[PDB]
């Protein structure tokens, strides 16, 4: 895959789940979320590259959007989304 | 000074401080954000270049870091930060 999805769970999960894919041979990923887990995509690739592998990793490209979604009402609504992918420098 | 910084403050504030500016001959702004804020700061964009501005605003750079800042207690801590510069298109 190559593609770390933020959910809510805690981040110290997807920075894990993040350096695994890294420190595993995949020199690129992609951390991809959506709403309030923005914050935590940024907060996700920000520890990533600081106390992990400071000097050894670059982002390579950074992409914000919108994404419309169907509700359970089966309503449709909107949410941002970002799109951060990281390689080993 | 063309810089509109999202704070605690609802959306929508942000995103008028920020069409003012556009539709006011400013063509370049520069959202700026930090923390929780992130997911706002995109959200401010997304909406600005879709229900106000759409197919006339252009994202022409998006850098992410961290910031150490200095708390109460005068210790030191970092919080994510984003910068979302957009130019009409």
């Amino acid at each position: 895959s190559n593609v770390v999805l933020i959910g809510k769970k805690p981040v110290m999960n997807y920075v894990l789940a993040a350096l695994t894919l890294l420190n595993q041979g995949v020199s690129e990923i992609v951390i991809k979320a959506r709403g309030r887990a923005i914050s935590k995509a940024v907060d996700t690739v920000e520890i990533v590259r600081n106390r992990f592998l400071p000097d050894k990793i670059e982002i390579k490209e950074i992409r914000v959007g919108s994404q419309v979604v169907t509700s359970q009402d089966g309503r449709q609504s909107r949410v941002s989304t970002i799109e951060i992918a990281i390689r080993k420098k």
